[PDB]
């Protein structure tokens, strides 16, 4: 077993891997494409002598942190193991050159998202983001007399076929994930193959149609089976009227019983309506996964909430330093330091507090974080708290 | 129509339409044990003349709020329009008038239980905490090195008869109720009756056990469908070894595939696991709704978050008056004002900020509260934001 | 911990163990009868100090081996840990207290129904019978021209309430049990709690029939929440024209769709329609667990084909010595030897053998049966072999 | 109504009788490469007057017997009456005819695979095989200490794309199909046929996989709705060692809760896992269909156990003839007489016999098979037993 970086005659084989391993396999054409996001060095392979039995590789990614600040992130993806080579260790060797060729380039933050909750916890990566599935009975559904756009006169909404308003979609969407924690920027490859999964395909997904205003779009389509579900994939909304008006309109698919979309848990959908029940969560999942590569970089580049004053703490990740983090202002300095540790946690516990989805006090309930001060608490609770609630961009 | 006190004779004719009303409805016997805590004038009936059409009543509670404090709670309940009387303003006639009893009698808050999500928003009263259900795959589980109580030696927990442990259950649902938001003093009667539904019923639910820690106890039973479901009807932890101490014992029933319950978003549990994603969310709903009676009691006798620094605004309730908030040090002082409004919202909005269950932001978002300043939305979530999670008690 | 035989005072505890372990728990009162089958010093405790964390006992039976030998047999039952003392090894240490005193006290072989299918084998039990669930469409099945009693006149089976011919079902089950291996001798207590179990009970089962026939009976019910289906709990039939009869008798339920039991591999019924294939297998799992406590006494005590010619062989057991086995006009001599051994297996497999449930062969293309010589297996796959298919009795 | 061997011209009025006949109707193309094994006068057809109304037909086949013996097999297919023409013995008239050919040409045994149980008994066909379906929850599934191939170093078993291995497979094929009972020459046409089906289809069947050991494969593919079900078509294995590596290697599908496999009941899967209720028997049903054309070719062509000693009786077959039987040393002499039978049962229940699948124990305890002496039945039952258990190769 050799691990070494894949050669132009190993992507078949890597492809065959990919079909057997990912039912959801996005077949080699758009492998193709998504390989154009990987550098040089980006990818591993284990041959068994001879045929590939492993592969690993990750892509240069920008992501939206707290405090509108982006980061260049390195986005794991297309990680297998033959099911002829289990307990043999491929993931751990495949992951420990990735992330050592990770942390050599520069990059301050790795990503994923995972398969399964149990695997990528030992290896530093922490769940950071929250997928909820909200379904809406909208037979039942009627808008709060406060929801914004109850006005009569014209719909600022338009029922359009997605493919021919590319441009607008592009910069509604660039303009979302710059100012959202979890926000990726897209590459033109990524809006080619996503305008090309909008068309029908016999014997499997039906048409997608797009609800366009000038500060939002929602793309849905009628679930495959179920002729009464409509599922958005996507609802990119920069304003709160661009919101209220996109489920205005998604509310009006008279033809429907049900509308679903996966969301995050501070989606203001049910606030809308008059009976808040009918927004109901029916799924919740892990999003995206954080690894923090180099600490003080990532803790001194996202921005911290003002609302809490000055204070100084130490820090220690179990095999990632010690650290002097002095917050204040809604910014962190954070230097090494051999004085006693005040604060400790396992570098995945930094990457679920890093954007925002889970209370330091929460993790500490668990004993995942470890304090003798509930006041050093309360404040690490305040400061890593995202004003802008924390989204998922789209898988990779 | 008439509207009057219910007397000793009604009491068949309300036993009747509650038998007709509530699919649920506890029986005569644990009815007249409730209704020991309703005080003189807390019921009101509507009679056809003659026969009840209607029924309303309030309970005397002990409300605990974010800094422990404990409010006289009036909790309606018994709530019922007659299949024949729908559509005549009987709920809003009994609402009215309770509302008129308990503003007089001095209560700063009602609260209930909402049978449906759409009624209850228009008489001013908001969802102020949230029911999440767990279950967890309790085959796959397995604690993270983390998580507390992982040595050898005796366990601390122990493998009960209920009604054996009533003195233990009681102080420390006692010590549990006064330090968590939601908490609700639960008088002998209601003791009296937990017992009691802990028994079998022939072709009904089946045993319940308890595990009882010193600083903690679990109640479950076997589902009576589902023989490889067992659903904990509460769970009350005083501190966090407790809780991860009757998990390791809920996890060790070998029988079961699953354990669900109902607890709130906040709930550690996932984190004790090495794979988070095993306690699923499988249901989300309201649990506890508040009605604000007297804004300034109710908004003076909360603790609000250390963090944010003193600031002045002013808030107008939409028919509740227009008040000068000053909230500095964990206090806030309210008092009468004829100048500008700088936030606005209905009663119900402010009910569901009251215990920290939801974000001003979130509320925000929905035009469900207006301010033109982003500044004094980003003080309000953080200053009624509680450091406790809030929790639900148990349903009247 | 201390592991010490239960006094009189512990039987509380250990049922309220039990009530929280089964959920096919039999209650106090049918266990007290069971408990006459256990004998003094046929149970452990396991103390936490105080209070029972831990139990198992085994009761006096009669096991029915090929050639119609009835062995005493030790059955394991009532085995529980509290869910409080998970991975103490307080299973192990039960079962190896028991185990010395089931050899120290003469009895030639052990068994038990394992709850799950992982745990005993590692303590020596070998699935040793196979239940085998049958689903008839009774209103497609016709019986063969060649059927036995296809004439006309008298029905020689009767509808009979099972309470009023308890010394005919009895003398049955005495022949049925003695010519068949697996066959369980059944006291008077566990016939009292047979004919107790065949009333109704009030949201619980309905009344149980029987069909009786001089050479054979079958007691069946209608199903509690499948009113088209009839489950069959137990089919006794001494001659092939009682189970015939008794199965023309079962195919007369007009008002079932389906007829259900639990049976062995090897029942005819199939053979008993033009269709065989309306005689579904619904459900397939491992019945009695054997534990040979002493090879030699077991090895003797059955019978063996007689259609194989003498061989000798040495047969090794994991812990459990190496003997000459020599096989020849259906009978065994085995002796102890340091000669090589020929054949090797873990206790377990043995048990597995013992009644004729699993060939040889398929043991040993397990590798949990080793051999060079294939002459070897083919003889021991024959002489092992039961004439009389293995039956199961009845769970314990 | 007239019978006639089918013109070229026919065969689109045929393949349009098989189109609204079998769902699973191969297609015109399929139908014309299975239509290679058909000889010159292997089909009848019966024509309205004119159209198509009913057709039958028989391939040349090869199937392996009890001794490693390959017997020349007339396979029926493609056998189908029209719906307007039921009740009118068209069936019955084209057996008879196949039948004749298939006796006059010198077949000494006819096959097939029954779309229902109740039609091909009085033709005299027998249920010859069993498939058993094992579903694994492969999530639980450990390897016993005792399994094959528990080392560490390089997998036997490769992960490979089924058209680049054709030759390997083909090989593998060739050797099992002449070590086991119940096995079939597979010619190159359905070889042709069987690597078309491999590939993915728009709306159909997911791509298939395939294992691949120097003595066993194994072709799998995902179920087509249920995405965490792999069912493997085909697992072919000459070692036992194949036949683990192959099972780990199938088990090694993380991505999968379940691996379903439609094998045999000796199938020692089971046994390879430390719980062996994992391996669970979710179907069972008839497989090949024999009927037994030239009892006395029949009877002396396979081999028999050589367990048995020497022994002689009289068979009768209800209309076959009536033969004196001598099965010595693993071999038979059937040869007429007009001596008074010992042994009667119909031609079908010779058929069940013959492979070794059914026991002639069990067809007597149903009546099918018929005589005064047991101990000819135990010698019976022993001499037709298979020493390598029966298995299905490919339906027809
Ligand atoms: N989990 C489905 C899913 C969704 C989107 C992208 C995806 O693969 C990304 C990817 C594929 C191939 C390569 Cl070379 C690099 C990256 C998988
Ligand atoms: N929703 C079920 C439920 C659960 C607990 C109590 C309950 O009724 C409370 C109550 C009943 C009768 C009276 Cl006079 C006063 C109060 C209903
Ligand atoms: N698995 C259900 C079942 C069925 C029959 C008997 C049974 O317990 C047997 C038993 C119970 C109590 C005692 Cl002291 C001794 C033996 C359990
Ligand atoms: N039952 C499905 C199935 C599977 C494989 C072959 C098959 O038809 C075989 C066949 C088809 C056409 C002809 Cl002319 C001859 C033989 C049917």
């Amino acid at each position: 077993v050799t691990l070494c970086s894949p050669t132009e005659d190993d992507w078949p084989g890597m492809f065959l891997l990919a079909a057997a391993s990912f039912t959801d396999f996005i077949g080699p054409e758009s492998a193709t494409a998504w390989r154009t996001l990987v550098p040089t060095d980006g990818a591993v392979v284990v041959r068994d002598g001879s045929e590939v039995v492993g592969m690993a590789l990750y892509m240069d990614l920008r992501l939206t942190v707290p405090g509108e600040v982006v980061l260049p992130t390195a986005g794991l993806s297309f990680v297998a193991v033959a099911p002829t080579h289990r307990r043999r260790g491929l993931l751990r060797a495949m992951c420990a050159e990735l992330h050592r060729r990770i942390a050599d380039s520069g990059y301050p933050v790795a990503a994923l998202h995972a398969s399964e909750g149990g695997i990528y916890g030992r290896f530093g990566y922490g769940p950071a983001t929250t997928l909820h599935e909200l379904t809406v009975d909208r037979r039942f559904a009627r808008f709060h007399a406060d929801a914004p756009g109850g006005g009569l006169g014209g719909s600022s909404v338009r029922l359009v076929r997605p493919t021919e308003h590319r441009g607008e979609f592009e910069a509604i969407y660039e303009r979302w994930r710059q100012q959202v924690p979890g926000g990726l920027l897209r590459p033109q490859v990524l809006w080619d193959e996503l305008l090309a999964e909008a068309k029908a395909a016999p014997g499997g997904d039906r048409e997608s149609f797009a609800l366009l205003h000038p500060d939002g779009y929602a793309l849905y389509r009628v679930d495959r089976t179920d002729l009464k579900l409509a599922r958005v994939s996507e609802l990119r909304a920069v304003t709160a009227d661009a919101h209220c008006a996109l489920w205005r309109a998604l509310i009006g698919l008279d033809s429907m019983e049900r509308i679903s979309i996966i969301t995050h848990p501070q989606d203001p959908l049910p606030h809308l309506l008059t009976d808040t029940r009918l927004a109901r969560t029916t799924w919740r999942q892990d999003g995206l996964w954080l690894r923090i590569m180099n600490v003080p970089a990532a803790l001194e580049a996202r921005g911290y909430a003002h609302e809490v004053g000055e204070f100084s703490t130490v820090l220690e990740v179990s095999d990632g330093g010690r650290f002097a983090l002095k917050i204040g202002d809604g910014r962190a300095r954070c230097t090494p330091t051999d004085a006693a540790a005040e604060i400790e946690m396992d570098r995945d516990v930094l990457g679920s507090l890093y954007l925002g989805a889970h209370r330091a006090s929460t993790l500490a309930a668990a004993n995942r974080l470890r304090t003798k001060d509930s006041q050093l608490l309360r404040r690490l609770d305040a400061a890593f708290a995202s004003d802008v609630p924390v989204q998922t961009a789209f898988e990779f």
